[PDB]
């Protein structure tokens, strides 16, 4: 489907059985989410953003449901204000950017 | 044009007679640049983001030339590790996201 920026640009995911919203971000290189629940192992990791950085935990091989479509990648678990969608999964999904 | 996200999206942009690459930024509502220098009159504002907040000038009616196209709009100025170009000039251009 084709999406205007008039509003942020958010979808409805499915991850690790539990709903959520996340905004398709260009401007992030990973996905990231604010408290869910995924299972075994992980590792440390660091994000930096405009306000600084921040710690998280590093799940690889996640499988994902973003608008109907499935896919598996790296998901990134810390105190985000936002659930983000990076551009390591808006790949996943053909999407692209027009003007 | 088309643009697939498998690289940050970079685009070229001249701003107050400087020249800037910015990252075409979906999850941003606003347009920040690290370092330019703008006249007139703004005023203080503080942006959140992951990581935490920063402080910005903020100066509205900005000409801005965006991969040849010329928009005008709010710019932000201020501590930002990332030139962005968001939503609100985004929309300017009639920049859409397709999947
Ligand atoms: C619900 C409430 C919390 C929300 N507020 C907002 C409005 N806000 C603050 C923003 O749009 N804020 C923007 C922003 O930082 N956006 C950010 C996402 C975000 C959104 C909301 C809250 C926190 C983070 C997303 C931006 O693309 C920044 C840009 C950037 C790139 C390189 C270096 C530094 C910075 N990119 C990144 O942070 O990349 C790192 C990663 C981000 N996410 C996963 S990895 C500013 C640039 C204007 C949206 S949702």
């Amino acid at each position: 489907p084709q999406i205007t920026l008039w509003q942020r640009p958010l979808v409805t995911i499915k991850i690790g059985g539990q709903l959520r919203e996340a905004l398709l971000d260009t401007g992030a290189d990973d996905t990231i989410f604010e408290e869910i629940s995924l299972p075994g192992r992980w590792k440390p990791k660091m994000i930096g953003g405009i306000g600084g950085f921040i710690k998280v935990r590093q799940y690889d091989q996640i499988p994902i449901e973003i608008c109907g479509h499935k896919v598996i990648g790296t998901v990134l678990v810390g105190p985000t204000p936002a659930n983000i969608i990076g551009r390591n999964l808006m790949t996943q999904i053909g999407c692209t950017l027009n003007f």
